[PDB]
């Protein structure tokens, strides 16, 4: 119950946008703004994973000049378990394409999918939007 | 590039984030979704009025049958200063669609667009998914 130190991982772009949050909002370390995120985030809007079928929304930006990332994303839909309704992609700049996924799946390959995605080499983030 | 960084708490408060009683396979995944949520909202919070730079998707789900819902939410779209990129909607049941809506505009236009339609009868769900130049330009 004393203090602990734990590693955290993030790529370049998010640590410098940290860095500049920290300047910006008067804070002393790294440490101390994480530190206050987390107390933060903790006491706000909880779900245990279930078996329910739950409609949801898989909100993905990418590099479209990625060769084969289009590929390993329906490579990992299909394996999913998910069901996916439909996607939808667009060029929202010269390099950048944001596609939305709609599917419906239980808690567990929803989750998956997303944390799959989100660990490609040129998918800028996957954001989950899920309802019931 | 990934890099790597220490961050110093107590017991008390790791042991809080550690129960994830939430699916999650990690601290450091956990930690780090929080920290790029809490970073955009940051940069939303900051925005320039004269920005129509920022992008993002609203997600709703409401009741298709429901007469003159369709044209209220087309009414206040075209009234927000936003722009919509690209809609996509699909029949969930006789009083359920879903739709995405692809935006671009000013912080505060799309926020507020998102709270006009969140209000509406029939409208059930109403969910922004915001997005960062940090994000993407990087």
């Amino acid at each position: 119950d004393s203090i602990i130190r734990f590693s955290v991982s993030l790529q370049q772009n998010l640590l410098d946008e940290l860095d500049n949050r920290i300047i910006k909002n008067g804070y002393s370390s790294r440490s101390e703004l994480v530190r206050d995120m987390i107390r933060e985030k903790l006491v706000e809007d909880e779900d245990n994973p279930n078996d329910e079928s739950k409609i949801a929304v898989l909100v993905v930006i990418y590099d479209g000049g990625q060769r084969e990332l289009n590929q390993r994303m329906i490579d990992i839909q299909h394996a999913s378990g998910t069901h996916v309704l439909c996607t939808t992609h667009i060029h929202m700049d010269e390099h950048n394409c944001l596609e939305t996924i709609i599917l419906q799946g239980n808690s567990f390959e929803i989750q998956r999918l997303q944390l799959e995605i989100g660990g490609l080499r040129g998918v800028k983030f996957a954001k989950l939007t899920k309802a019931s």
